[PDB]
């Protein structure tokens, strides 16, 4: 759920998750991908992408577990859904980390309703 993905987020890139992302370019935040405007938002673009691929399971709204071990967030068995689920929220955590040298504020509240629809995934 959102509070796993917020608790990654923060653990990867030491970011409040909800202001550094919560609606950053066309892809990070509320419902909807678009053409990403730099790589922080195409880490987004991924990750909704990722979450096509879910059948059974809500991406908003269903726990599921994970740990920290050795700095690296390692999801738990969970169930097949679930299991993906945690490993897609895993791995825009550490794109948005990887992307954070060109984190740019001006996207933080981009407006979306400028983007350029988004490509097929």
């Amino acid at each position: 759920s959102l509070f796993e993905l917020g608790k990654m987020i923060l653990q990867e890139t030491g970011k409040n998750p909800a202001k550094s992302y919560g609606a950053y370019g066309c892809n990070c935040g509320v419902l909807g991908r678009g053409k990403p405007k730099d790589a922080t938002d195409r880490c987004c673009y991924v990750h909704k992408c990722c979450y096509k691929k879910l059948t059974g399971c809500d991406p908003k709204k269903d726990r599921y577990s994970y740990s920290w071990k050795d700095k690296t967030i390692v999801c738990g068995e969970n169930n097949p859904c679930l299991k993906e689920l945690c490993e897609c929220d895993k791995a825009v955590a550490i794109c948005l980390r990887e992307n954070l040298g060109t984190y740019n504020k001006k996207y933080r509240y981009h407006l979306k309703p400028f983007c350029k629809k988004a490509d097929p995934c």
